[PDB]
């Protein structure tokens, strides 16, 4: 039996079919996604998902996160130097010229930093089917050329995963969506997730798809939306305390969870209260952060970032050479596009309703699982 498996830059997500029935799989910890993020005790310990999640500010050499910029890419890529600039951790040049990760000294390649993700997705999935999880369906940007689908494939088979197939993460997506079934439509992919902003337009012809254009940014995800809260959290804080919290790393590492928690809030309620109980410990005494915030607060401080998705989506359509009357249905891939403000720039950008008919963090993964289904 065949899995398929989501191997996102931010979180990664498992599926599996379950007769004419797609079927997410949840981890250990409950979560339906599991965060690509690895890292390595001072204990010794390797520690894979929401383990390592929570300990990237407080421990940031020692943590690995958004390797899949660095997969399948030689240490002089551009992108790879971009990412150099953006990280905490080690990147280093590889023997053979790619771009590689150093933790405690010991070298990490992004395809072994990938497979130990893959390894908790595969124990997901065998804690479900029991015995052993041997072949899987692998999903990958339609941008990745070949040497990053080999490097991708090397992650899934140091795992022990036989990678039957390796699709596109939007073809994937329209698997997801029924699409597969339809006669003939141009699709548009809005895929704006933890690190990475992607748009992609599809068409359908008798049941086959075609990518006819890709584009978007590569560095504008949900990661940036968490930090610019992150940045006034902390800044409204210091004229309320006087204390400037980038000094304790787990006092910024609790305002980073508590952050993107109160973003996810916001997609369907209007305000929540951020609550950070001894937080700091300061001279006169132990402060505490409690914090009203409201959707419109939140969309005016991270309107920025939402505007910036509008330029390389409307550039895919003229690559394309489809307008917005030729658009037949807009579907939307990552978390992200649950924020209602982006679902609205999504349906001003073109003309119609976006499907909300998949879980967009889950949509790579389900239609992973359909492909996989269909090998067996
Ligand atoms: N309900 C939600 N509302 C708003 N943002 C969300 C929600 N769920 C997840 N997110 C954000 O979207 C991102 C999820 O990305 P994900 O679906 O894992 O795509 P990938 O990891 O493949 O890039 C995370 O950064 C998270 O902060
Ligand atoms: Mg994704």
């Amino acid at each position: 039996a065949v899995v398929g498996i989501d191997l996102g830059t931010t979180n990664s997500c498992v599926a599996v079919m379950e007769g004419k029935q797609a079927k997410v799989l949840e981890n250990a910890e409950g979560a339906r996604t599991t965060p690509s993020v690895v890292a390595f005790t001072a204990d010794g310990e390797r520690l894979v998902g929401m383990p390592a999640k929570r300990q990237a500010v407080t421990n940031p050499n020692n943590t690995f996160y958004a390797t899949k910029r660095l997969i399948g890419r030689r240490y002089d890529d551009p992108e790879v130097q971009k990412d150099i600039k953006n990280v905490p951790f080690k990147i280093v040049r590889a023997s053979n010229g790619d771009a590689w990760v150093e933790a405690h000294g010991k070298l990490y390649s992004p395809s072994q930093i990938g497979a130990f993700v893959l390894m908790k997705m595969k124990e997901t999935a065998e804690n479900y089917l029991g015995h052993t999880a041997k072949n899987a369906v692998i999903t990958v940007p339609a941008y990745f050329n070949d040497s990053q689908r080999q490097a991708t494939k090397d992650a899934g088979q140091i795992s022990g995963l036989n990678v039957l197939r390796v699709i596109n993460e939007p073809t994937a997506a329209a698997l997801a969506y029924g699409l597969d079934k339809s006669e003939d439509k141009v699709i548009a992919v809005y895929d704006l997730g933890g690190g990475t902003f992607d748009i992609s337009i599809l068409e359908i012809q008798k049941g086959v798809f075609e990518v006819k254009s890709t584009n978007g940014d590569t560095f504008l995800g949900g990661e940036d939306f968490d930090q610019a809260l992150l940045r006034h959290i902390v800044k409204e804080f210091k004229r309320e305390t006087g204390v400037d919290l980038t000094k304790d790393n787990m006092a910024l590492q609790r305002v980073r969870e508590a952050a993107e928690k109160a973003k996810c809030e916001l997609s369907s309620s209007v305000q929540t209260d951020i609550n950070l109980p001894y937080l700091t410990m300061d001279s006169s005494g132990p402060k505490h952060l409690n914090m009203k915030l409201t959707r419109a607060q939140f969309e005016g401080i991270v309107t920025d970032l939402i505007r910036r998705t509008i330029a390389p989506c409307q550039k895919a359509m003229q690559d394309a050479e489809v307008s917005k009357s030729d658009i037949g249905e807009v579907i939307l891939v990552g978390g992200m596009t649950r924020m209602p403000k982006v679902q609205q720039t999504v349906q001003d950008l073109f003309g119609r309703a976006p499907s909300k008919a998949v879980n967009p963090d889950e949509a790579v993964a389900i239609g992973a699982a359909i492909q996989g289904g269909v090998l067996a």
